[PDB]
């Protein structure tokens, strides 16, 4: 089905923040195994596959709309150095694409590309999810400080 | 236990190979899938899962002889346009990377590191495994026709 | 519940669609049945009963607003006579159709209807998809030729 | 029980076609499964099976009458080098093999040993099985083509 | 994938000491099968399914790199008269053939063939094992008597 | 089967680390069942047994090359009187007896003692394992305290 | 719980015993299997698991009573170069053992540490079982003769 070029553009940015979520999540993910912290590790990895799926549909949506997938280029990461500072650059990373997902809808509807905005309304949900999950373990780390809160997710 | 450093330069060149191999095998699966071949699809999504075990794989161990896994650098990806292109791109990146992986095994001896030999060799052992796949693809498009052989991985 | 008499008007367009496709899809199924293509039989039967379970929804949405369903309009069959052919009125039916779908939405935007712009957009959602089965046949007939293609289909 | 000694002589000749054919099928097998076509490669294993439990046979029927089974000498092995070449050689291995078997049968006959006679022909029973499994591949890639007889036999 | 030459000459020599171990050891075991010691019988059944193992692994791997397996040319064959010499006479041979897996060990680790390497030291590991059981018969059989080491191994 | 004497003088080296680790980890897994840390006690208690594991395999490998394991002859315990130093202590001894696995993994290499070698590697993989584990734990004290971590670790 | 110093002087005496058992049986055991004499293997395979259970039930009570498992000290192992010699070697152990269980429960009666006794009490119950066993072995041996008792012996 030939598809709006700029709503094709929109998809190929919003997969591009994706590809970042991936291997910035899967490196956290690894980072916190490393370092004992198995149950921040687990649940960041759940994140990363979650990145990975929306990759997937997005992939699969510029195909059908007879665009080419860009995994090509790749953002800066924002790799951490510590817990706070981890938690802190997925938030940062969220909050910009949910910006970019913001305009990719606004386009989709102007053009009556009403698939691509259930889709990307679809993302959009669950990187809201994201962030309420990012926020409030900031905001629990404030509460019950960090020597608990790490204590609290050595293990599973 | 900290690692040597030479190693770990290996170490983030195999994975930076991993890297290329699952984007460019993820989209050649996708690619595959778009078209109605989706018995290509999913072999060619199941090799992409294998490099992305290989790439978890090289990044905890990177990790454990503290390192710094680099997944911020992506080199070039070659997607290409027709059944028989997609599986000879498939196939040299293969063959480049059991060059890289070859000189890393060398080293790890060279340094008596014998368990990231053993990771490497495992992880060779399934590239040579993929290469096989590949070839064998290749050969029987020449054996029974580019149209039988896609004929035969339509359906699943 | 009084609905606004211009979506009333736009859902009993849709529903003329709807009414096409369930006789020609139908039709279609009939003959590859008959032919002894009975892989495309069945699943062009399936898609006549998607067709079936749209035209039902559309009509349940319209006797709540308190309309008259319009199923004595019966609007013109694209029957083919090749495997080809078919494919393609089909085809040609869901991207008109998909048309008045995008006009019927943004009229439902307008006046507020939203529960009638959620049907739509679901109905929306499986005509691309009826489109994305059928751009694809038409390229697997391409890809490895029509007698393999039809020779795929002959058997479940 | 002491054995007639050409009857053991006999038993000699057969075991040493049944060990030709060992070696012979086994190459053959994993030389179709080395090329992808693994449903050629599987039946062609089950032969190599076959030979294997006849060479068992034998060679217990050799040392209960009191003879020595000779596992030394192998003759010559005919190697294909493509699909209708392999199967032709195995072809004319099992056409001279019955030739054989049907001598010693005969001998068998003549100095009343007839639970050898009894072994003997249902080898022979067997070899006959192969044959028409061979000849009619051979008639196959004559009725409905190589390309499609070898897209037949890629996949189990 | 093209392989160095002269590993897979190695690989074939390996083979060639495969199908003397798989002819003798079958013979050897029908042999005490017939005597009535059905135990050593059996056991020795079991080594010779595992030089059958072997011989499968090196051939599909000869195949792989390319070469041509050489099942022709069949070696001397050590065949004893007695249980003493029959367990002897594998010894001599498991000895002999495990110096031509280490020299060819040594080649492959020189070119960087980890793979075939691998697969080499997988048999060795077998063949040591095949050592330990022949080396402790022959053990048994001074610390019990002849009598008993065979009265042990009559019933299964 | 005849062993090379310094590869048996390593693996009695190598034996007796694995006799100290034996004893150190076991008093220390019940000094700290007895102080309420069964966290701790339990999985220690584990890491020795997977110490009488790998002097089990030593002791099997001496006596097949016709060694004479040395059970005698007990190096100094590091018995620490604290959880952190107790940690330390086995992060030390670990550290130690890999120096001893590499030495002894290249001597297997120079005289083609290809077994042992693979033996001392399958220990080396699973001392790197301790080595993660102490040097983890050692870390999580840092970062959420001596208090909470050992808190952690009094339940089940 | 303060306990008596020459108590726990005793239990570590006694200790130091079970610590010499463990590894005079372990290697026992695992000179019998090598030696293809599984069933004695095995037997005394359970001999030193009994002295493992019994060296962790001192250490416990040790420390309990507030002293230090001294692990470090060990005695003289007594390892025969054949199988009477070793069951020997093993009785003459167990015998002088029981010589010290018994001194160290009467000092236990002494004192009042009856439930330090009791522990006493039941190791020397197992250790009459372990030199009732032993003895009758040794019996079995002349009643029966070496060839048979080792031939009754080489199977499980
Ligand atoms: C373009 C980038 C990627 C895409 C589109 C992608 C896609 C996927 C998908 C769809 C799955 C299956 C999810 C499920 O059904 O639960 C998956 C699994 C997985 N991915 Fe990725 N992935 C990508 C990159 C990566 C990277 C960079 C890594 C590691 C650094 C990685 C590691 C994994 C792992 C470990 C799994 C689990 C495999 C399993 O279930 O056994 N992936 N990926
Ligand atoms: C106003 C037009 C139609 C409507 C609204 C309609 C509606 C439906 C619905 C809701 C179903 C149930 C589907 C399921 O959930 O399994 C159904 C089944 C079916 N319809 Fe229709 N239909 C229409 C016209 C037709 C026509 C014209 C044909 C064929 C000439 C047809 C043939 C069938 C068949 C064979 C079934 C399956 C029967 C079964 O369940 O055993 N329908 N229809
Ligand atoms: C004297 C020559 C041989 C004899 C008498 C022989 C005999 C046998 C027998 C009796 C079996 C068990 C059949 C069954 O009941 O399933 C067997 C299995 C097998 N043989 Fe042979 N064989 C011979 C040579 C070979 C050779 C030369 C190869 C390979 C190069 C080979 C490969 C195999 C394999 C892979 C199996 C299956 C083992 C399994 O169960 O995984 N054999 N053979
Ligand atoms: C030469 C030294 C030793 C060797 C080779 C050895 C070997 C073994 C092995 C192989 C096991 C069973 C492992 C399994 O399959 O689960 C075991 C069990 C055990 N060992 Fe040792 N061991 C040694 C010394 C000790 C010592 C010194 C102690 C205590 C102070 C000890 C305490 C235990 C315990 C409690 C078990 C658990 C028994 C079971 O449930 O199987 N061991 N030993
Ligand atoms: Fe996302
Ligand atoms: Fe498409
Ligand atoms: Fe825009
Ligand atoms: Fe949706
Ligand atoms: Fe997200
Ligand atoms: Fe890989
Ligand atoms: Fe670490
Ligand atoms: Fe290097
Ligand atoms: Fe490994
Ligand atoms: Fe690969
Ligand atoms: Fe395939
Ligand atoms: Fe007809
Ligand atoms: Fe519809
Ligand atoms: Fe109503
Ligand atoms: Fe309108
Ligand atoms: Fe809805
Ligand atoms: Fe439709
Ligand atoms: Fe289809
Ligand atoms: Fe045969
Ligand atoms: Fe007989
Ligand atoms: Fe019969
Ligand atoms: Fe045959
Ligand atoms: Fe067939
Ligand atoms: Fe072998
Ligand atoms: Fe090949
Ligand atoms: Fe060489
Ligand atoms: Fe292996
Ligand atoms: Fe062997
Ligand atoms: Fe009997
Ligand atoms: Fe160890
Ligand atoms: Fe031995
Ligand atoms: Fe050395
Ligand atoms: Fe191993
Ligand atoms: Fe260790
Ligand atoms: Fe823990
Ligand atoms: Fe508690
Ligand atoms: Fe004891
Ligand atoms: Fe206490
Ligand atoms: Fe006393
Ligand atoms: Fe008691
Ligand atoms: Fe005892
Ligand atoms: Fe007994
Ligand atoms: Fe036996
Ligand atoms: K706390
Ligand atoms: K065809």
């Amino acid at each position: 089905m030939k598809g709006d070029k700029k709503v094709i553009q929109h998809l190929n940015k919003i997969l591009g923040n994706e590809l970042i979520a991936i291997n910035q999540y899967f490196l956290h993910s690894r980072m916190w195994n490393d370092w004992g912290l198995k149950r921040l590790g687990a649940h960041e990895y759940h994140e990363s596959i979650d990145e990975m799926k929306h990759a997937d549909k997005l992939i699969e949506r510029i195909l059908f709309l007879e665009g080419l997938p860009n995994l090509q280029d790749l953002g800066k990461l924002l790799i951490g150095e510590n817990t706070q500072e981890m938690l802190q650059c997925d938030l940062n990373l969220e909050l910009k694409a949910t910006k970019d997902l913001r305009e990719a809808i606004v386009h989709c509807e102007q053009v009556h590309d009403y698939v691509s905005r259930d889709l990307l309304k679809d993302i959009l949900e669950s990187e809201e999810e994201h962030i309420d999950y990012l926020e409030t373990q900031l905001g629990l780390i404030q509460k019950v400080g960090l020597e608990n809160y790490l204590q609290s997710h050595m293990h599973e």
